[PDB]
């Protein structure tokens, strides 16, 4: 979370907004964070991408976290390391795919990752792309108020003042966290 | 030329019907609620056989709720009509309270012959641990629930509304609400 360039309130606020069926919203944001083993140590490092939702997914953040990472673990000790994300939307197909690939090649790395909304959750492909992650590996969770309150705390330009929740925060994370337990099942 | 649920029943007006049975998950003053009944043989394809619309508010007391409406309704009907095993089926607007889902699983564990299925348009006060409940205590006594989808909209549209020959026209989101509300549902009735 230290010295990243932080995203701003309105950025957030705007992006990170739980409302299940959601207009408006081209731009899909990426908070990640790379920590050991230890629960008890720093962050590493961490991360801010912005990129379209359209389909360049050369283009889409998980796919620049990718490029970011594999040389950041080139230039540092071979180890274990879990790395975190917050992502205002879930991933295409093409980014779950590249994320499993790599997943596989690298499994001193394990993938926590944690969704403000569930991209058209209602599309196979998309709910696919869900099931390729879990398959790999990586553990999927909604965000609920207190991944919001991490986010805003450890990425955004809050100036000390609290996060603030919007209203139906919780409802809305009920009804998207029992939508993404329902794709994962069997 | 055929019998119809439609000529049973009091119909409800379009207007009533759209907005009351809209499948927007979080939905705030609408304190209406419209269940519409259809009883049956054991037989899906048997000719239509009674039906009846009931309305209510979700505010107490619950006695005039619907749910309790059709259980003194249904408890008559019984004992008018020959006995062997009925199939009711439920087309409502908000889930049940607590209070309903314990009178209707008390009258299932008493008339074992009957079965109920439950479809609800919307999952009322879903955060909160009471509605929630009652959901578990219909589903222990027996009672099959699910949230309605197209074709359930579609065959209330034609048995229950007013529709004047005019064909179900779904809202916009109607199956992403659809896919929202059955995976909490599955949710709540799992855990
Ligand atoms: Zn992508
Ligand atoms: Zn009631």
């Amino acid at each position: 979370r230290n010295m990243v360039e932080p995203m701003d309130p309105r950025t957030f606020v705007s992006n990170f907004n739980n409302r299940p069926i959601l207009s408006g919203l081209d731009t899909v944001w990426l908070c990640c964070e790379v920590k050991t083993k230890d629960p008890s140590g720093p962050p590493l490092d961490a991360k801010i991408f912005q990129g379209k939702v359209y389909p360049k997914a050369k283009y889409h953040p998980e796919m620049r976290f990718l490029r970011w990472f594999h040389k950041w673990r080139q230039l540092h000790h071979d180890q274990e390391y879990k790395v975190t994300w917050y992502v205002s939307w879930s991933p295409c197909t093409r980014c779950a795919n590249s994320v499993a690939t790599f997943l596989a090649k690298d499994p001193k790395v394990t993938l926590t990752i944690f969704v403000a909304r569930l991209y058209y959750f209602w599309k196979p492909d998309y709910q696919q792309a869900l099931r390729i992650l879990a398959e790999a590996g990586a553990t999927m969770k909604i965000m609920n108020y207190n991944e919001f309150q991490d986010c805003w705390n450890k990425f955004v330009d809050g100036r000390g003042k609290p996060f603030k929740p919007w209203n139906n925060l919780p409802k809305h994370y009920t009804l998207l966290q029992a939508t993404l337990g329902e794709l994962l099942r069997h």
